[PDB]
């Protein structure tokens, strides 16, 4: 299964993608790393992987959606079979997300369906809950709200701060992110026709 990395910024997750997909028993094979911000250290990792990178200024298009079909652009110029979101920060337009459903995972620093959206370290500190942990999910319309793949549980410690936290969580996040990707380029796991789940 071909796949493409999108980015935004370390690239933490892209790396842990990378490690596992040169594993020879792997069934995914990373063929683009693709970022809308540039200058950013996952496009560093990439680079020295080996991956062909391309940065997409989302300040260089009118519409949401001309952006996303540059992206889709590059997807199918690479014959890209699965995009996996690792850590990109903007938000996909309703069309692209359709045409790629069933193909997109995004890693997500929270138990969903508990806080959704963009600080969810910040989320689960004010709330003050003991566990929290990560969520690799098939990209749906509404945001966090797709089918789930995998998740890790990652206990929450006193005095935890967003450093802190994120730190612990992307432990876990480095694990299910590319198991969910195996998951999915080995064909264990699909969605199925009624968009649950379908383990196979
Ligand atoms: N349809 C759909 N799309 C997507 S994308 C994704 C990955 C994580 C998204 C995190 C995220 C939560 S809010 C937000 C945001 O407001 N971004 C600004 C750009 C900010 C900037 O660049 O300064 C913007 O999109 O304009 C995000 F980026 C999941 C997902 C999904 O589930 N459904
Ligand atoms: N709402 C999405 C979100 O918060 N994504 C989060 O951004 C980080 C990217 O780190 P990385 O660039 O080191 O992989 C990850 O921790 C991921 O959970």
């Amino acid at each position: 299964a071909r796949v493409a990395v999108l980015i935004s910024g370390t690239g933490s997750n892209l790396q842990a993608l990378i490690d596992s997909t040169r594993e020879p028993n792997s069934s995914a094979q990373i063929d683009i790393v693709i970022s809308n911000k540039a200058a950013v250290a996952g496009l560093d990792k990439a680079e020295r992987a080996g991956i062909p990178t391309r940065v997409i200024n989302h300040k260089l298009y009118k519409n949401r959606v001309e952006f996303d079909s540059a992206i889709d652009l590059v997807l199918e110029e690479f014959s890209i079979d699965i995009v996996c979101l690792a850590g990109f920060m903007r938000i996909l337009s309703g069309p692209f997300v359709q045409k790629w459903n069933g193909k997109m995972l995004n890693i997500h620093p929270s138990l969903l369906p508990s806080f959704k959206g963009s600080n969810a370290h910040e989320q689960a500190l004010e709330t003050g809950v003991t566990v929290t942990g990560c969520t690799v999910h098939f990209v749906a319309e509404d945001v966090d709200a797709g089918q789930i793949i995998l998740q890790e549980a990652v206990p929450v410690k006193r005095g935890d701060t967003v450093a802190t936290l994120s730190e612990r969580v992307k432990l876990a996040e480095h694990k299910i992110f590319p198991a969910a990707l195996q998951l999915v380029a080995s064909g264990t796991v699909q969605l199925g026709e009624n968009g649950k789940i379908c383990w196979v």
